[PDB]
């Protein structure tokens, strides 16, 4: 709960991280 809190809050943060990868393949091509 405390320390499991957090790794709620990373996984909606780095999934953005994924998704820049795909909205920078689009633009790049």
């Amino acid at each position: 709960k405390k320390k499991l809190g957090f790794f709620l809050v990373t996984f909606g943060f780095i999934w953005p991280m994924m998704l820049l990868h795909f909205t920078i393949q689009q633009r790049k091509k």
